[PDB]
DNA sequence: TGGAGAATCCCGGTGCCGAGGCCGCTCAATTGGTCGTAGCAAGCTCTAGCACCGCTTAAACGCACGTACGCGCTGTCCCCCGCGTTTTAACCGCCAAGGGGATTACTCCC
């Protein structure tokens, strides 16, 4: 496959959801996780929604 | 009439990018029922639109006839065109910036 692994920044996944949405996870990292502490975040609507096997925070 | 040569066309080849079709999904068009009302219908009023007559005289017409002006002609000259030279700035690409608008954090105030 072109990659494994994808890296991408916690501006992006909320701007290109439906992008992000239309796909699916075998594994996630969110890999500064204080970052989605707000559940009025748009980042924590759009990450939750993420279609995921297992997710996994770092803090 | 010919001719030379420039300018316009045509024929086939190359390639690139946008036109035409496929895919996922949302959300805007459709199905179903409600309820208010407006404008469709029947009816009365009398306005004002159409028709006719008779008179008046100003407005329209046919004609005479003069001369003012439209038009083809002639001459010139100046200034705008066709072409070669010189030069500048439009186009392209790539990097910078900044700004602004949406988002996210954290506190104070209610």
């Amino acid at each position: 496959s072109p990659f494994h692994v994808m890296i991408t920044s916690y501006q992006l996944v909320v701007s290109d959801v439906a992008y992000f949405q239309k796909m699916k996870w075998q594994y996630m990292i969110l890999d500064e996780a204080q970052a989605i502490k707000s559940s009025q975040s748009s980042r924590w609507k759009c990450l939750l929604g993420f279609h995921c096997r297992n997710r996994l925070l770092l803090t």
